[PDB]
């Protein structure tokens, strides 16, 4: 199959060029830039994408959470966890001039937490010892290398047969038999792993079979091209089942997003358009001697015999893409001054739009402007007069059609456009909807069917075509009045193709409901678009008589229909995570009103929807940027009730009930400045120097005094810095020894460690900025409150006093500033005491468990 | 954007005063400041528009 032949600049061709939905992807977005304006493979990738997401690992081994250093003595070494410098290394600078920023830095803060905390073991592995079954060193939570050489004999020994009593213990569980051992791991991410085993301890195979069972209802609905069950190798008892997500989704969560319309559309577009070719009634005219083709004079022959190019190709398939979506797409005319042809071409668009397109009834794909323009051609047509001469009865008005033609009086009144009933379109008493089944999708139930047909025709005809040619036979124009009736099966078979892709390839989650669908008309009539929004096209005047000489054959299907639900269900989980976090950063505002910044619906949506897939992200700006929202919007989605359960939603909800403690995440208030000598070795005796080392750190040990200190809040200091004695003020009172708190807002600090002397920046920065701008301003030099701080952990290397050229710091200096942190990251313990970690239950599934969920697996497709 | 409230820039204001800023005091200029930043930006409806 392939499509007739049409003109490219002097040479005919009949290649398909791109893509159907690939063309509607770059036609939609290019008229929303243009609307703004005052990649296409890239985000049809990133959709299908959303079906790869993965959130639960499975790992060989838990990841290490700790590690020690070492320092010339036997009896303590220093130990330090890992988290909280993973923790702390995925900050950002904040400021409480961008709240924004703020709460995307803390959305990117929780992500964070969840996604080390989800994890799960499958094949960990064993050594033996005696006939005990024993874990091997490197399974577990705490990595030990370098204490081993430099430790006492004695220490060593009992260190080693300690290690070597990590027995595996057995037991079993609702899987039958598991391995059950200690560990050791740090508090929020085991907390995520404990919510993440007891869910998984949780049965729903009775939810498995409902999904089952909803897939094949769908399945056999669709079974003109869906067909898959795989069931019959599922059951084995040496499986574990991780019901991840509900497949049953609801379409009132993703349809209660505002201003979606769009959106929805677009990805409709993505995940079920199909891909066809454009044929002629009768293949291979376009061959055949001119001569031929052109019979006689006349307007319908003068447009016989022309051949389109790729503009009005383009714009034939903008009028199918419109055609077979009813009520998103309408259209209207491209009108610039720089035309000039004939008006034979106007007048048959005119005659033929009336066929082509429908109006009033229950749904209309055209404007009051475009009907009036078909209207007043067709008037312009039936009273143009060439060959004959015949009499006319006009009407009291000036109006288009108030006139009655023939040597019968016939009243061509009827056709003039009205939306009420659509008399001169095809929904002129004409029934288009009906309703069959409950539809596998609650929400769609409609059944559109244009011309009063169903797939499930020879030689019928319609209402609206009878009296088209009721007019003709009136007006005397049998030439095209015999055209059109030996034309009218292919018009009847073509919109049966197109009725057969509406009802059966489109039906999806993100159809339009149905009350939305009755009452767009009343909005469009109305004016005010309070509800759903459509988009209009543009396209030429020719386009409609090749529209009509051509038709659409369906050769390649949409291969993203295979995973649609998937993806459909994953997205919906999105939303109810995102709507989650609004929720829970509304709520922690609330709870910490005197150091949060406060913010507007509008910041907390621009937050969360930083952190988001890319797909997501892109939909809703395009949707967004199309058309507008306020903050009642977001008030009041913000308040629905409709949640999608899911292990990612269950995850989210314990990574906040973790992130309760805020200063756990990283975050503090407590920055201080004071004058501290920086301690320097001594570098004269070696071999003292040798057996001791020295390390250092501008740690807080202990919160400062409540006398001798002072604060100050950031409109104190924005004042003192407006007034010019900012310095002045921090000089005499640092003269007078005492502490200072840059405390009201929340400051992320960074920790990093040392192992020579650093740059001077690190080791004597300031907290803020002060920048002397250009004089005759209103406010003077201005200062940034928050800028990077990092905690910093020096442990000099003793190898290196040979060359002290890189450990001399040339001139003393003094240390500014200091942090307090209450939570313990680095602290010196003595080795009799270094295994007192090893306090949480390890789980772990056999190696011969076979773990996996079908529907990520389905995704063969064979 | 003032403690989470919309606040136009001082110079849309039509009122010239860069001149007098050196010479007001501490609490002077704490007072002007006060007065000047707390005049927030309302929302309206003008013939159904925001």
């Amino acid at each position: 199959i392939k499509t007739t032949p049409y003109l490219e600049g002097d040479v005919l061709s009949s290649d398909s060029g791109p893509l159907l939905s690939v063309f509607a992807l770059q036609e939609i977005m290019q008229k929303v830039r243009q609307v703004q304006a005052d990649d296409v493979q890239k985000i049809l990738d990133d959709i299908k994408a959303l079906a790869a997401e993965q959130v639960y690992k499975i790992v060989k081994v838990p990841s290490i959470s700790f590690r020690h250093i070492v320092m010339q003595s036997r009896d303590r070494v220093l130990r330090v966890d890992t988290y909280y410098e993973e923790m702390s290394q995925v900050g950002d600078v904040i400021t409480e001039d961008e709240p924004e920023k703020f709460y995307s830095t803390i959305i990117k803060k929780v992500r964070f937490i969840r996604g080390k905390g989800s994890f799960i073991l499958h094949d960990i592995p064993t050594r033996d010892h005696r006939g005990m079954e024993v874990a091997e060193p490197e399974v577990l939570g705490v990595e030990f290398k370098n204490v081993l050489p430099v430790l006492t004999a004695e220490h060593r020994a009992m260190i080693q047969n300690a290690l070597d009593g990590s027995i595996i213990e057995n037991g079993n569980v609702a899987t039958r038999d598991v391995d059950v051992f200690i560990g050791a791991c740090s508090e929020p991410v085991y907390r995520i792993y404990n919510r993440l085993q007891g869910y998984i301890e949780a049965v729903q195979l009775q939810e498995l079979r409902n999904s089952i069972g909803w897939l094949e209802r769908l399945g056999h609905r669709k079974r003109i091209t869906y067909s898959q069950e795989v069931l019959t190798d599922f059951r084995r008892q040496d499986t574990i089942w991780v019901l991840a997500l509900q497949l049953p989704v609801n379409p009132q969560v993703v349809w209660d997003v505002p201003r979606s319309s769009i959106a929805n559309l677009i990805m409709n577009i993505a995940t079920c358009l199909p891909t066809g070719e454009y044929i002629a009634p009768n293949p291979r005219i376009s061959s055949i001697t001119l001569t031929q083709r052109i019979t006689t004079t006349g307007p319908f022959a003068i447009l016989t015999g022309s051949t389109p190019t790729a503009q009005q190709l383009n714009d034939v398939r903008k009028i199918y893409l419109a055609l077979m979506f009813p009520g998103q797409i309408i259209l209207d005319l491209k009108i610039d001054p720089g035309e000039r042809m004939d008006p034979a071409v106007r007048m048959v668009a005119g005659v033929v739009g009336h066929l082509l397109f429908t109006a009033g009834g229950r749904f209309t794909n055209l404007t009051q402007n475009m009907a009036r323009q078909l209207d007043i051609a067709l008037n312009d047509y039936l009273l143009y007069m060439y060959n004959t001469r015949v009499q006319v009865n006009y009407g009291p008005t000036g109006e288009p059609l108030d006139f009655q033609i023939g040597r019968n009086q016939y009243d061509c009144n009827v056709f003039r456009a009205d939306f009420a009933t659509g008399t001169g379109y095809n929904g002129w008493a004409t029934i288009d909807v009906e309703y069959r089944e409950p539809a596998p999708y609650v929400h769609a139930q409609r059944y559109i069917r244009y011309c009063g047909i169903d797939s499930r025709g020879i030689g019928m005809t319609y209402h609206c075509y009878n009296e088209m040619l009721r007019m003709l036979v009136a007006a005397g124009k049998d030439s095209e009045a015999a055209y059109f009736r030996s034309m009218l099966p292919f018009h009847m078979v073509r919109f049966a193709r197109i009725n057969q892709i509406i009802n059966e390839d489109l039906h999806s989650v993100f159809s339009l409901p149905d009350d939305m669908f009755n009452a767009l008309l009343p909005d469009l009539i109305a004016g005010a678009h309070q509800n759903a929004d459509p988009v209009v096209l543009d396209v030429s005047w020719i386009s409609l008589w090749f529209a009509f000489n051509r038709s659409f054959e369906p050769t390649h299907r949409n291969e993203m229909l295979e995973v649609a639900p998937l993806i459909e269900s994953v997205y919906a989980s999105e939303l109810s995570v995102m709507k989650v976090d609004m929720r829970h950063l509304s709520l922690m505002q609330r709870r910490f009103p005197d150091v949060l910044i406060q913010a507007r619906p509008s910041h907390f949506w621009k937050a969360v929807l930083n952190d988001s897939p890319e797909a997501v992200k892109a939909v809703m700006n395009l949707s967004h940027s199309h058309n507008f929202i306020n903050i009642r919007d977001m008030m009041r989605w913000v308040m629905l009730p409709s949640l999608q359960p899911s292990l990612k939603l269950a995850l989210e909800e314990e990574a906040w009930a973790a992130a309760n403690d805020f200063e756990d995440l990283m975050l503090t208030d407590q920055v201080y400045m004071h004058r501290d000598m920086l301690p320097e070795p001594r570098l004269d005796d070696i071999e003292r120097f040798r057996q001791e080392g020295f390390y250092y750190t501008n740690m807080l040990e202990a919160p400062p005094e409540i006398d001798r200190v002072v604060q100050y809040t950031y409109e104190i200091a924005r004042l003192q810095a407006n007034m010019g004695q900012f310095r002045a003020a921090l000089r005499r009172i640092m003269d007078d020894d005492d502490w200072v708190r840059f405390g009201g807002v929340l400051r992320t600090v960074r920790v990093k460690f040392y192992d020579a002397r650093p740059p001077d920046d690190v080791l004597q920065g300031l907290p803020f900025s002060y920048d002397t701008n250009e004089r005759g301003g209103l406010a003077y030099a201005t200062i940034k409150y928050a800028t990077e701080t990092t905690i910093f952990y020096l442990i000099y290397n003793v190898e290196f006093s040979n060359t002290p050229d890189s450990l001399v710091l040339i001139n003393p200096t003094y240390t500014m500033t200091k942090v307090f942190i209450n939570k313990r990251i680095v602290e010196r313990v003595r080795v009799g005491q270094i295994l007192a970690v090893l306090n949480r239950r390890f789980v772990a599934y056999k190696g011969k468990m076979r773990i996996m969920d079908i529907t990520q697996s389905l995704k063969m497709g064979t």
